[PDB]
């Protein structure tokens, strides 16, 4: 078990691209990662999820975000199942995938549902400081929407680079579209600052605690 | 903390619509529920997420899913913040909100990030049996997309009703759009029973372990 | 729990004027403070109590006494509720207010009535040596009279500066008005002194143990 | 020690009017009581506070509130000190006084300041159920104003009788004089029920959470 | 609890002549003391006992013996009760009196009868080496005879200065008046000495173990 | 050890008049007793104190008080020492004497001075209930005055019989000679009942707390 804000546990993992250390192997290059588990090789929802992830991989990579899978299966199945996707949907898998033996890493991370020994569908966003920024736990029976995660990481990068909070559904927020939110003033002094920034056209606002601006 | 497939803890909560017991009050009625926490009242990303949720309340309610929020503030602030949404954005909020004192329920469900004392942005999908079906943990700095949750509850009701699994991004899957997946065969017998079904026109398939159908 | 004569527990607090350390932040400037709690933001007796306190703040400040509020609510509510007072009673709140998360400070100090998780109406007078000089615990259902406290601190300052005790209701004592009391002689020697001070017009007296004088 | 809303401990006390059991002796009769301690007999501030209390005894008694004092002296000194008040200030004292040996009751109620062995100046308001309704701890050097206590018992009887709360400084509140406050609404339903009541002329209000009325 | 021959416990005491240390304050000046307790101020047998002690104080002082009282009462009562004696029997009290709070010293010394919290009437003779030489415990209901104690201390001083034992009722012994007793011979050698002292007119004797002489 | 108002321990003692059980043997008959220890037989101060006691035996016996002595010697020495008193001073001793082996009873009653193994000179007054009424501890070097003990038992019988207290040096008190004191009033009611009694001629008084009368 884990929470948002913790550092990703240091671990060695056997993958399809060889043995690597987490978080370090991504963090040391300044890259983030999205860790996602699925129940098993040669299962149907997962195949749809992998194929969707490969079709999206460069969008993640472009952002300095590396996708990486996990199941409790051995590497030979991982590779045979990647080959099936390449041969039947004509999409080569180029992100690496963890052969988490005996759910060792799955367990440290809370990936295994009640009563099971296999993982469901989990997603961890780990930044390049190795900090877990967000977590998703979806059941076997429901496939993910990778676009939500792409949106999530994008919002996370922008939060970081510009010191802002993103609103519901950004960049299509109902009320303010792709404008970003200013952290609410938490003191009377910070309320003074907001008032000033507004009365000189630097932010818009519905109120002192609710300020926003174009990026 | 909690893991998927566990039971929602029995608990009385003070809400803006009175004291209720969870899961019971919803379960007793056969309603499911989506519990979401946010950090505090009169904060901005939250405001956008509440507005968006209210604009979606009936799309949940039509399904027999009730929304219900949470923050560590007191009910007097909840209602005044609700009234600010009504007066300034012209949406009355008609789902209840838990005033979780001292972060009590928050803690049991592990809603509190590393080093925090208030919640971030968690979602819990709880069915009519009181079973946790899926869990999301978003940080304060990124707002949620409620449309993925609607997608998700919708996928889950359909899985339960039709005995099926749902592909990546269903009902708009890249490979099979709004077709449902059949639980992979897991015995040699069940493979026999897929092959019968295919040549027989009852299901389409990519392989014995990848069979799907229109609903 | 605490008693008169103890030092105020050293604590960091998040307020509306930022994070400060108690007692130090007031003590280091030679200032005293009056710490007062109330149950919640956007509650009625408290609003009357805050408005009365702001209308009195300069009387406290003049004496080197800084008022400071507390409730278990987050700073965003504190500030939104101060704004309501400014807008509806035209009185800006200029004393700071503590967002005591999870009643942490409330508990150290015994502010939380039997069975509750929120504070009632408590008042601590802490001097500039950080010593608690007096304590009041009033229930939710009864509002304070700030004039009694103003009277109290004034009497306390004068006790300190002139080495005297003040009588019932000073400066309108029934029997001696705004005259102050001399500490009763506690030895036969100190009785000699009183006798002398009287038989040369320096104090008045009903008896050797009951001596008083104009200030 | 003790906190508001706890029950007065069952205890036999030797007083100047005999042995009685608290709270019972008052509670059995439906009388409330105000217990106040002072440091010692034949001390000056105390003398002024006793005189003042006697001059107020009937204003308490008319309400069904009985005054009763305490110090760690013995009953022989209490009565002689009482007689000094009668002979020198022309008030007989007609409330009883506890000779609390070895500071016993004093201790349970935490009447004893840091480093002291005798009491300072505490007041306890105890209703007819035996419940501590409010507590004051004044130091030896400052005498009390009994008029605030009369105000306070008076506010408390009225709260109990009329189901209401009382504002800052009631019956002379800066905003509503001697009007009583209605318990803020704490559910969306109760807000409905305030708005009905207002337009309907049953209560006046500043806001749904701030409603008041003439008694 | 204590016995004859023990050193008086080192203790600080608050008295009517100020705070002093026992035994030291008397011992360091070579003075003995008679410590006597009584139950309470403004009680009748005690008043008779104090008045008798003041009328005798110079007889004690002359011998280098300082009288000193104790009760569990505060110093203000001690002094007010001394004033009553001065005003109604015209005898100023000039020995000091201990305000033994909470029977602290009373208890170390066994002064408190079975079932009580107050002292009865006890007397300790402490010499200038701080040694307890004799102890009397009289009940509340019976007043002392100070002449017996005066006789006792006198006999004790003489025992010390001349190396002798005093007989029953000395200086009015039935058999030998104000003659003193020689310590009985405890060896055959010491019997030889007695025989010689007699057969040269230095002691009188009824027997070798029973020898006496004029002082 | 023991304190006043405790019960004499049940104990069988070998005496010069046989084996008896204390307190019973005296109590069973309604007789009180005065127990006195002395250091040893054939010692001088003791001899004088025995002679004096015998000369007083009937003055005790007339009152229903039986004298009874103690030392750590054996009964053969007691009787021979008794016979020395008869032959040399012409008084037969007619009270019994305890041969307390190994200082056993001596120890329970704390008769043994610091560093000693034999008794000094203790007196215990024990009533017919078996209650220790007063205790004296005189050292070996000073003999007792039996006349104070006669005074004392006499005061105690009278206290018990007439419900009163006895003043300093009664029956020859400096202020009221052989008048008895009335238990001070300890309630406001009992003060009323003193004042009635005085003006009414039933008691004389110096003050309400100092009332006395002829028997």
């Amino acid at each position: 078990m884990v929470v948002i804000g913790e550092k990703f546990p240091e671990v060695e993992v056997k993958t399809t691209h060889g043995v690597i250390k987490l978080p370090d192997y991504f963090a040391e290059q300044g890259k983030w990662f999205v860790l996602f588990s699925h129940p098993a090789d040669f299962t149907p929802v997962s195949t749809t999820e992998f194929y969707a992830m490969q079709k999206r991989v460069d969008q993640f990579r472009e952002l300095g975000v590396e996708p990486i899978g996990l199941s409790v299966d051995q590497v030979f199945s991982h590779i045979k199942w990647m080959e099936w996707i390449k041969e039947n949907l004509g999409e080569e898998i180029t992100f690496p995938v963890i052969a988490d033996d005996r759910g060792e890493l799955a367990d440290k991370l809370g990936m295994i549902p009640s009563g099971a020994t296999i993982t469901a569908r989990a997603v961890f966003i780990v930044d390049d400081k190795g900090i877990i920024r967000a977590i998703v736990y979806y059941p076997a029976e429901v496939g993910r929407d990778w676009d939500e995660i792409l949106r999530l990481v994008k919002a996370l990068k922008v939060s970081d680079e510009k010191g802002v909070a993103l609103p519901h559904k950004w960049p299509n927020n109902e009320l303010i579209g792709d404008k970003a939110i200013v952290p609410p003033a938490s003191t009377v002094d910070e309320v003074k600052q907001r008032e000033e920034a507004k009365a000189k056209g630097e932010i818009e606002s519905y109120d002192w605690w609710f300020s926003y601006k174009k990026l």
